[PDB]
């Protein structure tokens, strides 16, 4: 319509938060989002909800298809909440179209009646990530190779499940699928299984995979991929394996070539993402950039961060910035879940500082055995001279809220004492932090 | 023979006192009533055969297949509690009913030949015992259990009656009621949970009432018997029918087999021993950790009366009871309420500046991926202070997210601390970002 204090490129994490906290600040926000089935962001729709709703479904050995459409009536349920939750503020325009940069401050949304132009005092990107397709001949021809948000509309279970990469993603559908009863094949280009944890914890993960039917190749170099009687055959030299489906989890690169944003004079790295101060600031003046686009850790926590430090900015209280990051966690999420913290066992090794190493096996939590699930592993990191803890890698059930009480001690400085000797709740998992550390001396 | 340490019982402050000492030296004797009591009342009736059944409750499963799972791990989980304390070789685990003779001997009536014992300390860790409201008919009436009977039933009852409205009755309350099984809360008081908020314990109430559960106040139990295949519960003008009921009407310390007085223990009112801040005795060289000392009955609560005699035997300096600050408690229905501090009514009449907050669970997206939107999150604010003087925590897994807010309060950080906090995702804790938000 006319010009916009603040325009946001993209429905993620940290647009859609901007978007209420600068409407409800007196701010004309104008929204764009290019796809009317993704209102809310990756998160609600592709990454976080659909998928750990999958898992944990998985987890109970439920029938595939019935879980699916209960994916479906969560992700349904909370796309429209979350359209709403913008449409239904006179300060925000949600746009629907394509966005593409003219000037640092004009833009061009692509809709296939006809165009618009919008202008922005304050421009803000937030346009996430994008599948990286791997130059392997074969992948956009044959029609059984799916990406993750391909893979989440199955009709039904597939028997064979073949994945292209071994990360952190990969590992999720690993062990989602075969919770579903489905035999998974995992294809990872490295000598090592997860060569950025520690050997101990890959070790561990990798046994509890193998006895659910998911073999780890490394070191795999696949040359061609085709179909040849109904699967999905992946031809590499002397190896040959067929697959009634493959999903691509070789990672996500951030989305700014449909963009156009060298004409605002945002300036992009090797990879595509747009260069970013730690003010969330960009080469172009009054113009942001949030979420995945940063080229950093692709977490929601980390682009609702961004917003943290955006809002801080616009709406006072002084400013805020990257640089107050430490200690960042994160989570995979398998069954069980590993969680983790700090540094890894390699890196405190190699340091050089006096260290212990605490190890206490899954088997021996009470609570463990009362979920019906006592594989995993305890692993922690105390450095000797300041009585802190480096690290942590909670291979267990529930770690994902187990990881949260070792990183708020780590970032308040508290020795592991802390841990120790606190009254946590019973029978839970919390208090299997009181054992832990008891292990030091 | 001479023991420098004896413990009397196998629970969790014993069990861990015993091998605690064995490391350092001493000659320990734990002596233990039961042959089926290793580990204590948490492994073996109190919370662990009893949330292994919640576990498999909200999954719907078979009843029967639940029992059979919970006597397996109550069975390897005792035989392990007895390892530890036999792996030790200055540890001699004693079986029989210990008694007190003097204060520094005891004597164990057992089959086997009745032994007195002496020790240099003695350390009283009895736990408590269910007793049961003088009601005619419960003496002898067939299908009355308490907890630990119910925890043996054959098949599930068809209706199962309730004769309490307490923790205890209500996780059971939402177990049998997940089991299929028509549950009836017979509380004799005016009110639902009454030391919990006006808003807890109504969402409690609905979340009871929808899964089949009626909960009746003001219920007079008069007398107990049982006719045609049922037992019935002699009421006010009337008389209901229940194929099983269970006694939820809290557990008295278990001070009496030992006839503590000639060792000079002071024993109050209720039969808890009377106890100072670091757990002593009013005999000079006893100790008494657990639901003994008459405190709250929590299995943390007795690992935590360890430690503060670990560090009066062992530590520096002497660590007292007047630390613990902020004792949270977890109720583990379906879905578990979790409540640190106040409630708003303390936070009300305390004097202070308060602000409630309060963040439906349908907002939580973790909660649609775990399938149970129910309940409520809420929390207190101090305005003069900007801390949490408590908070309630009614969803799923809210019994691991209550102890990040517990050492918030503990440590004494700001609310803005959890409100700005990076917390993991999809998680249940991160429900905090949104639940201090909405602090103004
Ligand atoms: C399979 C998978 C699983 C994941 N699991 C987890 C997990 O367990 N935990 C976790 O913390 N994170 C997880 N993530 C990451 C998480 O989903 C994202 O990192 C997070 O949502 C960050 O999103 P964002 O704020 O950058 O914006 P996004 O939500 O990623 O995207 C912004 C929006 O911009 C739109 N857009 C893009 N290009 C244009 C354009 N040219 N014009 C207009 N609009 C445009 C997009 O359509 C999108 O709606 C997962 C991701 C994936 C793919
Ligand atoms: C149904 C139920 C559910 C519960 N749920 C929870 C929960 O969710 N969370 C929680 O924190 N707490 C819970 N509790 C409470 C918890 O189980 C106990 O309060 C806690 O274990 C107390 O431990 P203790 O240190 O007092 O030792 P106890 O375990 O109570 O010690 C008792 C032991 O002493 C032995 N003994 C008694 N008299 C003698 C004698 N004369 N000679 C020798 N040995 C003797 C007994 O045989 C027994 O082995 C629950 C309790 C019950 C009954
Ligand atoms: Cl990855
Ligand atoms: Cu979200
Ligand atoms: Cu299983
Ligand atoms: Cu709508
Ligand atoms: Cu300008
Ligand atoms: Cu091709
Ligand atoms: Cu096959
Ligand atoms: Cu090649
Ligand atoms: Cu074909
Ligand atoms: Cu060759
Ligand atoms: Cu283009
Ligand atoms: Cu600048
Ligand atoms: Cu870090
Ligand atoms: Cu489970
Ligand atoms: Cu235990
Ligand atoms: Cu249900
Ligand atoms: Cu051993
Ligand atoms: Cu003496
Ligand atoms: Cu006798
Ligand atoms: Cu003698
Ligand atoms: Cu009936
Ligand atoms: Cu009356
Ligand atoms: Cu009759
Ligand atoms: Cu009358
Ligand atoms: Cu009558
Ligand atoms: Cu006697
Ligand atoms: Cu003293
Ligand atoms: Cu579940």
């Amino acid at each position: 319509m006319n010009k916009y204090q603040a325009v946001i490129i993209g429905f993620g994490k940290a647009g859609k938060t901007l978007a209420v906290t600068l409407a409800k600040a007196g701010w004309r926000v104008a929204l764009i989002e290019q796809s009317n089935a993704m209102y809310g962001g990756t998160s609600i729709n592709i990454g976080c909800i659909p998928t750990k709703t999958l898992v944990h479904d998985a987890q109970q050995h439920t029938d595939f298809v019935r879980a699916i459409q209960r994916k479906n009536e969560v992700v349904n349920f909370l796309r429209n909440k979350n359209f709403h939750n913008l449409a239904d503020m006179p300060n925000i325009d949600v746009i629907d179209g394509q966005a593409e940069f003219i000037n640092n401050h004009s833009l061009r949304v692509h809709r296939p009646e006809g165009n618009l132009e919008i202008h922005g005092e304050k421009i803000f990107i937030n346009t996430g990530a994008q599948t990286v397709v791997p130059p392997i001949p074969g992948i956009t021809t044959t029609p059984g190779v799916y990406d993750s948000t391909g893979l989440l509309n199955l009709k039904e279970l597939p028997g064979h499940l073949g994945i292209l990469g071994g990360g952190y993603i990969g590992v999720e559908f690993a062990s989602m699928f075969a919770n579903f009863g489905s035999k998974v094949t995992i294809l990872e280009a490295a000598s090592l299984f997860l060569p950025r944890e520690d050997r101990d914890i890959a070790d561990n993960i990798a046994t509890i995979l193998r006895d659910q039917g998911v073999d780890i190749i490394l070191n795999a170099h696949v040359e061609r991929i085709s179909h040849h009687e109904n699967q999905v055959q992946v031809h590499s030299e002397h190896a040959q394996l067929a697959v009634d489906a493959l999903l691509i989890a070789s990672g996500r690169q951030p989305a700014t070539a449909s963009l156009h944003p060298e004409n605002a004079g945002i300036a992009v790295n090797e990879r595509g993402a747009t260069v970013v101060d730690k003010r969330l600031h960009t080469t172009a003046d009054n113009i942001w950039a949030m979420g995945d686009v940063t080229g950093g850790l692709q977490f929601t926590y980390i682009s609702l961060d961004d917003y943290r430090i955006v809002r801080d900015e616009l709406l006072g209280e002084g400013k805020r910035s990257t640089d107050d990051r430490k200690n960042v966690p994160y989570s995979v999420f398998m069954t069980p879940p590993l969680s983790r913290v700090g540094m890894t066992e390699e890196q405190a090794r190699e340091s050089g500082a006096d260290i212990q190493v605490v190890t206490l096996p899954v088997a021996a939590i009470p609570r463990a055995r009362v979920m019906n699930d006592t594989r995993g592993v305890l692993k922690a990191i105390v450095d000797n001279k300041t009585q802190r803890m480096l690290g942590a890698s909670l291979l267990c059930v529930d770690s994902h809220e187990m990881i949260n009480i070792v990183k708020m001690v780590m970032d308040a400085g508290l020795p592991y004492s802390i841990l120790r000797d606190q009254i946590f709740t019973h029978p839970s998992m919390s208090e299997s932090l009181n054992d832990l550390f008891s292990l030091v001396k």
